[PDB]
Formats: structure tokens, C-alpha cells, sequence
């Protein structure tokens, strides 16, 4: 509070005195990225005629007597040295520069390309200009700032740390790579509403908002899913929809109340052709925005995700795991007391047959996994938009993708059958009688939709801040650049 008092008056100062210290219509000739690549290979103490007029962030200042040195930070992070000589700009000019800048301020330098004595890439100055007077200091280091200040001022972390700059540019290239990956393969991107009547698509806690115009409570969407599919039947062939879901979640981690997610939905196609897809779609993602599928991860370690991916059987692998046949047919009781004899604490809201089975896959197979696998045929009771298997009763047509032991993306054979599809509805209400308040709702207008006939299709659904954990091993908070914070 006594830092900032003798910058506000500084500012105050040339505001009376006539100098704009936020002056408007500064013509910028070149960035400073522009400025090195133009003159990369110029000689130590070579001199251009070359006019430039620049503007950056001033992070670093020396002042001597006759002449002052200053590095100058543009946005992306480019550094330039300016130099403010006696001789060049004048004796009250000089002056100025002394008494006016500040660390942190964004100055405007005109003059001319030069190279140092010691062969710093700079422009000898023969006008300077307060372009933005900041009236806070920057941060000594990077290394100063905790994390949760890096959330509630990431506009000071950009300026500071130059990983906070690369990984706002790799997500902005990750979701950019994935749009490349689905309209490669015909996939067209729809807009489809995040305020809802009804929230269905997921099994999710939705937010509730009032609004005036209609009257009514509406909900902020959890999942897509529901529009996609009329998009289907309206005759969207391939369509996918890469924007925001909310769900309101209450103290549980890894999981943001709102994240970006990518839905895709393809005709005539099973989970089986959406697998094959997702997995090309994941390495050429990595390909295109990392550049390599060797990912680096912080801890110094080298994750492969080329190749093939395993494929397995929940209902099969955790037989194989455990050392006993697991079916449909087995018994909640026989559920409830393998889990009791490895010790695995059923979460009081767990229950019946299909929670208890994935519970049980997750804790002896999925946590577990390293490299990517796909688990595939899921109990009925948990996959109520998922088609029934072909030939294997009880199970559905869905699988899970892990990658580095999480879960990544889904995909679906889709349930068109709207007769059927009423039957989940009246299974999920009776879950919803049983105290699981994230059970799905009738969605009556959904079902009309699928009276109309739904062709067979398979529908793909991955975060893409899980995406970006599974490339860089970074969490939520660090690959979002305004996280939610009290
Ligand atoms: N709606 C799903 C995404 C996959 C949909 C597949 N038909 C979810 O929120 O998890």
C-alpha cells in the first residue's frame, strides 16, 4: 500500500503536467518477435537506418549517466533492449525516463535498429512515450507467486512465467487440433442450447437458474447428448459440438463445475468404428499440438500413447482379476461381500448390481492400468442411452477409455429404439426412488424425437481438460486460464 501511493502520484503528476500516461492512438510499426526475426542474423555492433517504432512491458532497467538501458517485454513474451542516449533524445527527455518509468510499465520507443557493444539486439531511441503506467510492481520471480494466486491473477502469471504463456498457446493449439482431427472425417460442429427445460444426456446434479422472460426454472446443460440425438434424426450425418457443460458437483476434485467437453454422433456406425476414431483422433491431436506422442510429464517421465490400444471385457477382466466368474446374474450380496473380503469401502450411495460391478472393476483392474486401454461391454443398469449388446445379454454396447489410469473419453452404440429407451427411463426412476438423486429424468420430448425414427449411430464424449491432463500431466487449474476460485 506504500509501493502503490508513489506510483499513483507519479501518474497523477504527468496526467496535470500534460503527458498521457494512457494516451490512445500509439501507432506500433512491429512486435517485437517481428523485430528479431527481421534482424536474427545482424552483425555485434552493426547499425541499421531501419525506422521502428515498438511498444512493450518494461522488466528490466539500468540508468547510467548520458544513457539508460531497459528491456522491453511484448505480450508473447519476445524481449528487446532499448536504448535511451543523451545525445539521441536530449537532456529533459532523459529525465523524464528516469523519473516516469517503473518496472512493469508499457513504454512506446521509436528509433532506430541497432546491436549493442555487446551485441544485444536493441533500438537506439530518439523518442520514448508512456504507453500504460502500471500502478503495481510485477512479481521479483515467478516462483514468488502460489499457485492459487496464479488462479486469482493469472493476467500477472502470463507476464511472469513463461510456462504459463506455453500452456495457454498448447490448449488454444489442443482444441484447434481437435476440430482439424473430426472435420478431416466429415464432422460438422452445431450450436445446441446450454439453458434447458430439462437437464438430461448424464448423470449429473445440474445448476438451476430463474428466468423472467419465460417463468420457469431452467438448467444449465450437463451434456448435449439429448440435442445431439435430435440433430441425428434431423439429418446431421456426423456432428459434434465442442463447447461448455455445467454440472454441480459439491467437494470432489478433478472434476470443475464447468469444463469444455467434446460430443461427437456418426450414423451407421457401432462403438466399435467411434473407438478406432477416438484412438486416431487422441495420437493425431498429439501429433499436431504437442508434437510427439512420447509425452513429456512434469515429473520427468516419457508416457507412449502410439500404437494400439488394449481392449477388454469388464465383466471378463474382473472375472480374471478377482479368480471368480463375474455375470449379470450374480448376486448384490455376492458383490457386497467380495468387496468386504478386499477390504473396498462401498460408497453408502452405491448400490445395486451395475454400480457395484464397476466399483469393483475400477478398484482391481482400472486403477491399475498405465497404458491406454478401452473397456468395453458395460452392465445395463448404468448405461441408460447405451444400446444393448448383439448378442451378450445384460451389458451394453459402451466403452471407457484410460489413459495414465483415467478416465478419458466414452463412447456408445446409441439407443434408437424409443420404446426401449422409455424402459431405461422407468429404470432410472426407479433409482431416483431409491435416494439417487443423479439419475436421469423422462425427457418426454427426447423420446418423441426418437419416435420419429433415430438411424443407428455411435456418439463419443471427452473433457478436454481430461484430454489436456492425459498430454502434459497438468490439472484443471493449470490448463484453464480463469479456474473458478472463492
Ligand atoms: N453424454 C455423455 C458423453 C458420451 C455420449 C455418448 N452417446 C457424458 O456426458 O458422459
Amino acid at each position: 500500500p506504500e509501493q502503490f501511493r508513489i506510483r499513483r502520484d507519479k501518474r497523477a503528476r504527468l496526467l496535470a503536467e500534460g503527458y498521457d500516461p494512457y494516451p490512445v492512438a500509439i501507432e506500433r510499426t512491429h512486435t517485437l518477435a517481428e523485430i528479431r526475426a527481421t534482424y536474427a542474423d545482424l552483425p555485434t555492433d552493426s547499425a541499421t537506418e531501419d525506422i521502428v517504432g515498438v511498444a512493450g512491458r518494461v522488466v528490466f532497467a539500468r540508468n547510467t549517466g548520458k544513457l539508460c538501458f531497459a528491456t522491453l517485454q511484448d505480450g508473447d513474451g519476445t524481449q528487446l533492449q532499448a536504448m535511451i542516449s543523451l545525445d539521441e533524445v536530449g537532456r529533459e527527455s532523459l529525465d523524464r525516463w528516469k523519473a516516469d518509468v517503473d518496472i512493469g510499465d508499457v513504454v512506446y520507443v521509436h528509433g532506430t535498429v541497432i546491436s549493442s557493444r555487446r551485441g544485444e539486439l536493441s533500438v537506439l531511441a530518439d523518442s520514448w512515450r508512456m504507453a500504460a503506467k502500471a500502478l503495481r510492481p510485477l512479481p521479483v520471480a515467478h516462483k514468488e507467486m502460489s499457485e492459487e494466486s496464479r488462479v486469482r491473477q493469472r493476467y500477472v502469471d502470463l507476464i511472469v512465467r513463461p510456462q504459463a504463456r506455453e500452456v495457454a498457446r498448447q490448449r488454444i493449439a489442443v482444441i484447434r487440433a481437435v476440430r482439424n482431427a473430426l472435420e478431416r472425417r466429415g464432422f460438422l460442429e452445431v450450436e445446441t442450447p446450454m439453458l434447458q427445460t430439462l437437464a438430461g444426456g448424464a448423470a449429473a446434479r445440474p445448476f438451476v437458474t430463474h428466468s423472467n422472460a419465460l417463468d420457469i426454472d431452467l438448467y444449465l446443460r450437463i451434456a448435449p447428448e439429448l440435442f445431439l440425438k435430435r440433430c441425428i434424426v434431423g439429418g446431421f450425418d456426423r456432428v459434434f459440438e465442442l463447447n461448455r457443460v455445467f454440472r454441480n458437483e459439491g467437494s470432489d476434485s478433478t472434476h470443475s463445475p464447468e469444463f469444455s467437453m467434446l460430443e461427437t454422433y456418426q450414423t451407421y456406425g457401432t462403438y466399435d468404428d467411434s473407438a478406432l476414431i477416438t484412438r486416431e483422433l487422441i495420437q493425431e491431436v498429439a501429433d499436431e499440438a504437442i508434437g510427439t506422442r512420447q509425452l513429456s510429464m512434469p515429473d520427468g517421465s516419457v508416457y507412449d500413447i502410439d500404437g494400439e490400444w488394449a481392449t477388454m471385457e469388464m465383466y471378463s477382466s474382473l472375472s480374471e482379476a478377482l479368480g471368480e466368474q463375474i455375470t449379470p446374474e450374480t448376486t448384490v450380496a455376492r458383490l457386497r461381500d467380495i468387496a468386504s473380503g478386499l477390504d473396498v469401502e462401498i460408497d453408502n450411495s452405491v448400490f445395486g448390481h451395475g454400480k457395484l460391478v464397476e466399483e469393483l472393476w475400477e478398484h482391481a483392474v482400472g486403477n491399475k492400468l498405465t497404458a491406454p486401454t478401452f473397456v468395453k461391454d458395460f452392465p445395463v443398469e448404468t448405461t441408460p442411452l447405451t444400446r444393448q449388446h448383439r448378442s451378450i445379454p445384460g451389458v451394453t454396447e459402451k466403452w471407457d477409455l484410460y489413459v495414465r489410469g483415467v478416465e478419458l473419453a466414452t463412447g456408445y452404440s446409441e439407443l434408437n429404439d424409443p420404446v426401449v429407451q422409455r424402459d431405461r427411463f422407468a429404470d432410472q426412476a426407479r433409482a431416483a426412488a431409491a435416494g439417487d438423486d443423479e439419475a436421469m429424468q423422462l425427457d418426454e420430448d427426447f423420446l418423441t424425437a426418437l419416435e420419429y425414427g433415430m438411424p443407428p449411430c455411435t456418439g463419443t464424449g471427452m473433457g478436454i481438460d481430461r484430454l489436456l491432463m492425459c498430454l502434459t500431466g497438468l490439472s484443471i487449474r493449470e490448463t484453464v486460464l480463469f479456474p473458478i476460485v472463492r
